[PDB]
Formats: C-alpha cells, sequence, structure tokens
C-alpha cells in the first residue's frame, strides 16, 4: 500500500530547463510533492514532501512561472471550511498564500482549476483560478484573478454536478475553459482581448468525466483530456481545427485508472505531456507523450510507504 | 465521501438479543466500530466511535462472546511493527489486550481470522487466531491460542501469498479453517478431538480473493464466502454435503465492491448473516440473507464524514 488517499485530486505543472512537479493528498490531508527531472527517476511524494494541507478530498490546482526570486509555484485546494486557499513556493520556501484571506466559498464538491501567463524575469504574472460556489445541476463557473491583487472575475457556464474543469492559457491573455455542461457534453468558454464568448468546441463523454487541459505553439495547439475512473483517457486536439477525439489507451492495460478517480495534465517544450492518474496500489501513474513514439504509460510516481510495510 | 480508508480490512460479528458490530480502519488508521440492534438504523462509525489503533491497512479479526461481566469483545489487529495485537472490549469498556505482549510477529501482507467457542456465563471462552510470519508463496497458516492462556498453536497449509483465511468453530472444539493454497484452491483443515486433518472441502476461486466463513447449528451447517474485488460474491454451503459453490448476486447491481477490496461475515441465530463489503462511497454495504426472502443488498453503514463536506 501507499499513502497516496484514494480519490484524491491531483495537479501537475511542468517547465523546460525537463522539470515537472505533482501535487496529490496523503491519507493524513496533507499535500505533497513529487518531482522528475529529465527522465532520472522520480523523486519525493513521501512525508518529508509536504507543500500544504487541505480538507480531505479536496480539488487541487497548481500553475508556474519564472521569476527573478526562482521558480515560482502556486497550489490552490480548499480549507475545512470550503474556502480557496493557495500555497506559495515563492523561489526557496513553501508558504501560505494570500488567497485564501479573501474569503472565497467554493461548493464543498467543486473541482479546481488554474491557469498563468506573462510571469518571468521581465514581466509579472496574471493567475486565474476557476471553481463553482454550488454542487447542484446547472451551476455555474466562477473566475478568480490575479493581475496585481486578487479581485473576482467572470462567472460562466451551466454544469454537471461538480464539473471537471480544464483551463489553459492558449497566448497571452487568450483564455480556453473546458468544462462539462448539463446535456453531458464537453464545453469551451474564450477570452481573446475583451469578452468571454462560447466555443466552437463539444464532445459527448461520461457523465462526471475528470477534465484537463493544455496549450502551447503559435498556432496555438490545444489539447483536451478526460477520464471517467476505469474507462479510458480520452484527447481531443486542436491544430487549426478540433479532431474527432480520440482513446489514448494500452491493449494490454485495459482502463488502467480505478473508479471514481481524477487526472491532471502537464506540459512544456515543443512538446512534452504528461497526464496522471490514479491506479491500484494506491498509485500515482502518468501516460507520456514521445515525439516519433506516441503514448505510453510511464513510471510510477512515489507516493509514500505507510509504517508496517 | 467517508472516513472509511479505502483497501480497510473488515471484520464483524453478531449475537442473539439481533445485535451486530462491524470493525473497519480510518483514514487515521484508528479502529472504529458502527453497530446495530435489529433492524433499525446503523450508529456508530464515526470519530467517536474509535475502540483501538493499528497500522494502516491492518488486517483484523473479532470475535465475541456473553460473560459474567457482559458482552466481551476481542479485535485483533497489528501494529506498526507488525506485532500481533488486541483490544478488548470487557463488557463495559474498550482496553488494550494481553496478546500484544506476547510479541507474535506477523507478515506485512498477513489476513487475520479468528474463531471462539465455549465462553458463556458459566464456562470460559476458547479463541483460537490464525496469521502468517510470511508473505511468500507456500507460506503456512500459524496459529495462536488462548484456553487460559496465549501460547503457540498449529501451523499447516501452503498458501497464495497473503491468503485470505475463515475460520469457525463448528462445535465445541470442533475447528473448520480455510484458505487459498498455492493451485488457488480453497482448501479446508479441521480439528475434531485430537489432531488437525485435512478436510474434503475444494473449490476454485480466483487468486487472492478475499475469504470469511460461518457456522451454526447441529448438523452443522456451514457456509464458506470468497470474494475478489468487483467481482460477484461467491458461497459454498454444506449441510452434510458441500454443493456446487454459487454467486450470491443483484443483476442491477453488478459486480458492487471496489477492486482489492475485502470482506467479513456474521451470524447469530438460526440464521441471521451478514457479508460485508466495501464500494464506491467509499461505502461500507453489507448482503444480508432474510428467511423465505433470499440474498439482498442491505442499509449502507456510516463510516464519518471527513470536515468540510
Ligand atoms: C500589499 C500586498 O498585498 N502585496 C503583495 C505581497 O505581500 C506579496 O508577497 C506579493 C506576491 O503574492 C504571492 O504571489 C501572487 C502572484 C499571488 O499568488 C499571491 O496570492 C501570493 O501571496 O503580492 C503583492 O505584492
Ligand atoms: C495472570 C493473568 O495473565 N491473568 C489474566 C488477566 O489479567 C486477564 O484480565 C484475563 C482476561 O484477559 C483478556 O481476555 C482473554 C480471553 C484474552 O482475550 C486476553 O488477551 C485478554 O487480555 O486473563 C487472565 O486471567
Ligand atoms: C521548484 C522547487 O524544486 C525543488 O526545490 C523542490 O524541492 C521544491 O519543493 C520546489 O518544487
Ligand atoms: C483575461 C481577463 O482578465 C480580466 O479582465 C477578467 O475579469 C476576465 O474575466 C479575464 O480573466
Ligand atoms: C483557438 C480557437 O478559438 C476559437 O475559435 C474557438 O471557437 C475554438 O474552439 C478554439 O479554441
Ligand atoms: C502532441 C501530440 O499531438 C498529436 O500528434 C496528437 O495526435 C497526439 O495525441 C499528441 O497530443
Ligand atoms: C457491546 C458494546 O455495545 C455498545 O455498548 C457499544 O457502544 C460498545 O462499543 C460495544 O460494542
Ligand atoms: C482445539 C485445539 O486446541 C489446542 O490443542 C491447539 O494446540 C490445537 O491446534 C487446536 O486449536
Ligand atoms: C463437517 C465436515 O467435516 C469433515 O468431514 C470435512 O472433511 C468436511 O469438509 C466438513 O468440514
Ligand atoms: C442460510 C442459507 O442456506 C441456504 O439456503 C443457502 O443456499 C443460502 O445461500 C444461505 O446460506
Amino acid at each position: 500500500p501507499t499513502e497516496f488517499l484514494y480519490t484524491s485530486k491531483i495537479a501537475a505543472i511542468s517547465w523546460a530547463a525537463r522539470q515537472q512537479r505533482v501535487y496529490f493528498q496523503d491519507l493524513n490531508g496533507k499535500i505533497r510533492e513529487a518531482q522528475r527531472g529529465g527522465d532520472n527517476p522520480w523523486t519525493g511524494g513521501s512525508s518529508q514532501n509536504v507543500i500544504g494541507e487541505a480538507k480531505l478530498f479536496s480539488p487541487l490546482a497548481a500553475v508556474t512561472w519564472k521569476s527573478a526570486q526562482g521558480i515560482q509555484i502556486r497550489v490552490y485546494c480548499v480549507n475545512k471550511d470550503n474556502i480557496l486557499s493557495e500555497f506559495v513556493y515563492d523561489g526557496s520556501k513553501w508558504i501560505t498564500g494570500q488567497l485564501g484571506s479573501v474569503g472565497v466559498k467554493v461548493g464543498s464538491n467543486s473541482k479546481l482549476a488554474a491557469l498563468q501567463w506573462g510571469g518571468s524575469e521581465s514581466a509579472p504574472p496574471n493567475i486565474r483560478v476557476y471553481y463553482q460556489k454550488s454542487n447542484g445541476s446547472g451551476s455555474s463557473i466562477h473566475e478568480y484573478v490575479w493581475s496585481g491583487k486578487w479581485t473576482a472575475g467572470a462567472s460562466f457556464g451551466s454544469t454537471v454536478p461538480g464539473t471537471g474543469i480544464g483551463a489553459t492559457a492558449i497566448g497571452p491573455g487568450r483564455l480556453r475553459i473546458y468544462y462539462q455542461a448539463t446535456d453531458n457534453k464537453i464545453r469551451e468558454h474564450c477570452w481573446d482581448s475583451n469578452s468571454w464568448y462560447v466555443g466552437g468546441f463539444s464532445a459527448s463523454a461520461s457523465a462526471g468525466v475528470s477534465i484537463a487541459a493544455i496549450s502551447w505553439g503559435s498556432t496555438p495547439q490545444i489539447r483536451v483530456y478526460w477520464q471517467k475512473g476505469r474507462e479510458e483517457l480520452y484527447e481531443a486536439a486542436y491544430g487549426g481545427s478540433w479532431n474527432t477525439p480520440g482513446q489514448i489507451k494500452d491493449a494490454s492495460r485495459p482502463t488502467p485508472s480505478l473508479p471514481d478517480t481524477f487526472i491532471a495534465a502537464n506540459s512544456s517544450g515543443n512538446i512534452d505531456i504528461s497526464v496522471f492518474f490514479q491506479a491500484s496500489g494506491v498509485s500515482l501513474q502518468q501516460w507520456q507523450w514521445i515525439s516519433g513514439k506516441g503514448w505510453s504509460i510511464g513510471a510510477v510516481v512515489p507516493t509514500g510507504t505507510p509504517a508496517g510495510w
């Protein structure tokens, strides 16, 4: 056995250096980090890798950028009073961030997504966090905004209860948000300049899929992932138009995730992609995309070993 | 969500009064109790119902009898040093029992079973606890004995790694032990008077099934249960001869347990039977046998609600 909480949410980040970090919850409610550099074995995931804490079964999201102080990471979660909360890696240490002090109440079954653009050693970051206030069918998605200070943003959509949410900045100040609407279709909401509008993407999916989204490049390339636990992973790809969604699967390892589990995706470069899932073990696994090979299940991420094992 | 640890072991007891108790592990490693009287709703299962603690994913077993001091319960488990341990309900309170002081080392992946006969308001109890020392294929089952003081008993069998173990006293000082041998057959070891011998029962089963056994009456009646997580429950029945094993299932709720989960059974009277399993939720469920109706899935057993839900 491991210390990975069954039906923990997952969050993941990646940057060119390739450095990856993945966040998950342990049996004690702590948020742990595992790390990978290049194709070296994963490190971390132990009781010595706690970065924060949240209510048990808290949703999670994470973003990263490089700053003059080093690598910045923000991990979003919910506390035991269902208040939207944030842990900060400030380039050298983990601390509690300012978002928790705002008093944003989140629906108990809400998921979280986050995106960032612009942050660098010569420009400030722009963060957007997406959440729901209500658990019921037809609830909207709400946005909280950091472009110097936290303030409320938009609300949009009418969703399945506790919908998955994918969020990606496809270009500077250009946002795409993916969620599952009340007809069980994945839908898309878009910001290009001065307004939100309904996007052209849609796809039928199992009720209650976990959703993730990434993007890169100039077209830009967008990939939207969804998975119901113990069903195969799906990907929709945009390269100027949307393709027909396809399964990412391994005939020798059918539907490798456990029921009622979540996914997370990261990307960096042009292009490295990880899509994390939770399997028997309880284990943290991932799909990996490699140029010239395709998709495969990669190395297992360590998530601790309880005493007596 | 609940506070039921996913892939927790389960132990259950029942006595005529019908009182049931079921034991499971929570996310913090505590052993909790839920209670039922007659067909009234289940009670307990909360953080206020802790009876002991054990290593995370500890095996569990339990027995009960009535004494001059009240209802006696013994719950067997393993501590973080893999030492066989015991919690005592002494008729009025929960305390730590004497077995832990003996120093019986248990294999990390061992299951536990226990039986009792003879204990009453006019006779002392006789307890037997079954465990393994080694995790490997071909390991034996070992017995610890209470008939006034703890001492070692028999060792027998050659098992699948971490085999399920069922144990029942089919009559005064008459014992039947069920386990899965290295050929994946469920086998039977028997004590009637002065020696252990190989029983006539055998049945093919999926590798690694969770096993439970109960018995009652004068024939006697024996029932042996086995289940692999996310497969249907099986029962073999003895009423003078063994039947062909059959599935206990509900066409509207196929294979209702989660992968890699465990079962436990209780019985009392002539005859009431519960077979507990772990399902999505994470929930503690049970099959129930009712004279004139047959088998059905009964009321859900409460297993706590984490803060923020
Ligand atoms: C007056 C004020 O609020 N100043 C803030 C500083 O105290 C703070 O250190 C910085 C950075 O905040 C951290 O990073 C940003 C991007 C958010 O993630 C925030 O929640 C987090 O605390 O911001 C102001 O300068
Ligand atoms: C001298 C000695 O060990 N005496 C024992 C008592 O201290 C003890 O209270 C009783 C009962 O023990 C409890 O119940 C038995 C059936 C076992 O479950 C045991 O492990 C548990 O502590 O036993 C002796 O009289
Ligand atoms: C960017 C930083 O990289 C390593 O120093 C980790 O130990 C930190 O937790 C953080 O992820
Ligand atoms: C990029 C945009 O930034 C602010 O204008 C928000 O109010 C919008 O909703 C959007 O996030
Ligand atoms: C980048 C593209 O932007 C808009 O055209 C959307 O309608 C598309 O679905 C896609 O997100
Ligand atoms: C980066 C890759 O882009 C296209 O080749 C897709 O068909 C793959 O699934 C992957 O997203
Ligand atoms: C036999 C006893 O019954 C009730 O008093 C429960 O509260 C105890 O924990 C025990 O099961
Ligand atoms: C009923 C019998 O009791 C003792 O003799 C033990 O040594 C045996 O193994 C068996 O449990
Ligand atoms: C009660 C019966 O006892 C012996 O005959 C065993 O061989 C049987 O399988 C059964 O346990
Ligand atoms: C008590 C009952 O006995 C027989 O009727 C079996 O066929 C049932 O499955 C049940 O064990």
